């Protein structure tokens, strides 16, 4: 089996992606957050404390004949951005663009932390890392990919985001179609439950790359690149006017400046991301000082390629029993 589901930008920054995914019998469809760096499926629903939600679309389980709930077991979980949610999980079935999981386990919110209530377009999230990351108690649960995982054609999933437009999640097969060239796979390490993996190094605009081994995840779920505090000078260092701002939190520039591109290496392959990726726009209304998008992830403890990065490429998760990730131009 396959499925195939168009994922679209909520906000004009590309600051997060959401799916239409279908939950329960008959079918309640909600937006999702496809989170490769996390392992649980949660959403809004009737059980949501109801000061929290805030023209979030719900799931009821009360009017699946499918949802069973699953006795004694809770969930809680705490992002790297520092948003919380906890609950009850249900079983229910799930269909992403066709590709239909029966006994799906469907956390439900009782509580969420602010930025979530704020963020009205996203109705939960659907993790994608390895599922020894997911926090069910006192049963672990699998996500929707290591469920899909046996019925699918190919056991991968590929992430085609798209800049300021739409995009696709593949599962169970690779379109040929969708990129240029060879794609390039590059080993995967699970044993922090992420999609870990190493660059070989990276360049600033045209110049000369940089041999040098990066390790981070390749996260969906995350908007921005985040890599070492050397890589990010050196970038920052080509934007005139372009400085740290600890009020801010990050790197700033002058809204007239042009950026140059970014260069990351996947083994012997090069992967551009076009300096208009990486302007996230004025830090508040009106103002003249723009918001980067690759930023340090010296006070993270882990590389990040986020949003920023993956929607320059083609990405191909693959789920084999020797888990690898391919990476594309497109
Ligand atoms: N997108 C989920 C996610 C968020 C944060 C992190 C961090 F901060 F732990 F790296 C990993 C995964
Ligand atoms: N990295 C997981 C994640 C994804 C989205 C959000 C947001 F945008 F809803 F705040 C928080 C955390």
């Amino acid at each position: 089996s396959t499925g195939s589901a168009t994922t679209t930008p909520i906000d004009s920054l590309d600051d997060a992606y959401i799916t239409p995914v279908q939950i329960g019998t008959p079918a309640q469809t909600l937006n999702l957050d496809f989170d490769t760096g996390s392992s649980d499926l949660w959403v809004f629903s009737s059980e949501t404390t109801a000061s929290e939600v805030d023209g979030q679309t719900i799931y009821t389980p009360s009017k699946s004949t499918t949802a069973k709930l699953l006795s004694g077991a809770t969930w809680s979980i705490s992002y790297g951005d520092g948003s919380s949610s906890s609950g009850d999980v249900y079983t229910d079935t799930v269909s992403v663009g066709g590709l239909t999981v029966t006994g799906q386990a469907v956390e439900s919110a009782k509580k969420v932390s602010s930025s979530f209530t704020e963020d009205s377009t996203i109705d939960g999230l659907l993790g994608l890392a390895f599922s020894t990351l997911n926090t069910v108690s006192p049963t672990q649960q699998k996500t929707f990919f290591d469920n899909a995982k046996a019925s699918l054609d190919s056991p991968v999933f590929t992430a085609d985001l798209g800049y300021h437009a739409p995009g696709t999640y593949n599962f169970g097969f690779i379109d040929t179609t969708a990129y240029t060239g060879s794609i390039t796979y590059t080993a995967v390490s699970t044993k922090q439950g992420f999609w870990e993996w190493t660059s070989t190094g990276y360049a600033v605009g045209s110049g000369t790359f940089k041999s040098t081994s990066i390790d981070g995840i390749a996260d969906t779920g995350t908007t921005l690149l985040y890599l070492p505090a050397t890589v990010v000078s050196a970038y920052w260092a080509q934007v005139s006017g372009a400085k740290s701002s600890s009020s801010v939190g990050g790197y700033v520039f002058p809204c007239s400046a042009t950026l140059p591109s970014f260069t990351f290496g996947v083994g012997s392959a090069r992967i551009v991301i076009p300096g208009d990726y990486i302007d996230f726009g004025p830090i508040s209304t009106g103002s003249s000082s723009c918001f980067g998008g690759i930023q340090s992830s010296a006070g993270i403890g882990i590389n990040i390629f986020g949003d920023v990065a993956l929607k320059a490429a083609f990405v191909v998760f693959n789920g084999a029993t020797t888990p690898t990730l391919g990476f594309a131009s497109k």
